[PDB]
């Protein structure tokens, strides 16, 4: 199942791959840009993209949804917030006290689903 | 701990934040570079960039390692290659049959440690 390890030695800052994020968002959410790649549709208005500093993670997340991805916000672990962007339908769902790992998911002409990775405190 | 959570519906094609992957490498590892953003130094030589299809992911890889990165290679499950970059210092570890979700890390003049987070099937 759902692992980690980890390989090499002490030094360095911490990254990680999960980078950068925004949207395209409406009443709904059209698309979500991972590290500037986008998944999801031509649709709605492009959000600003929040961009991670070293060491910094999300730590709340909000994500609406039903049948497809509705809304989205979080806040980091230095107390920096993104969203919220989209509408109100579906219902709303907290991650709290985390540290998000990765976001996958599966989108077409609009985001379908998300697939949240994440370390539970 | 680590975990999962799935939100929204069903439809859509499968999409990763881990959508690319390339890297500077000499003797070891100078830098990873995901999706695009730089992580590590500006040292050795940039090897091509190798992107994921929709659905594609590694399923098998070794990572050569001691108190730094030295060597990392991979295979997708569409039997697609990325690798070996780097040198022969330190000693292999392979990561088979998984699907890797996320490659977290730290870095700084060049790429210390990897966190691998992965599916172990």
């Amino acid at each position: 199942g759902l692992t980690h390890r980890k390989f090499g030695g002490s030094g360095g800052s911490p990254f990680s791959g999960l980078s950068s994020i925004a949207v395209r968002s409406g009443s709904w959410l059209d698309a979500i840009i991972i590290d500037g790649v986008h998944h999801g549709g031509s649709g709605g208005n492009l959000s600003p993209t929040f961009t991670f500093g070293s060491g910094e993670y999300i730590s709340n997340m909000t994500i609406r949804s039903g049948d497809w991805i509705d809304n989205i916000s979080f806040e980091t672990n230095m107390g920096r917030r993104f969203g919220p962007y989209g509408g109100s339908g579906g219902s709303a769902n907290t991650l709290s006290n985390v540290k998000v790992i990765q976001i996958n998911g599966s989108a077409g002409d609009w985001l379908d689903s998300l697939d949240i990775y994440y370390e539970q405190y």
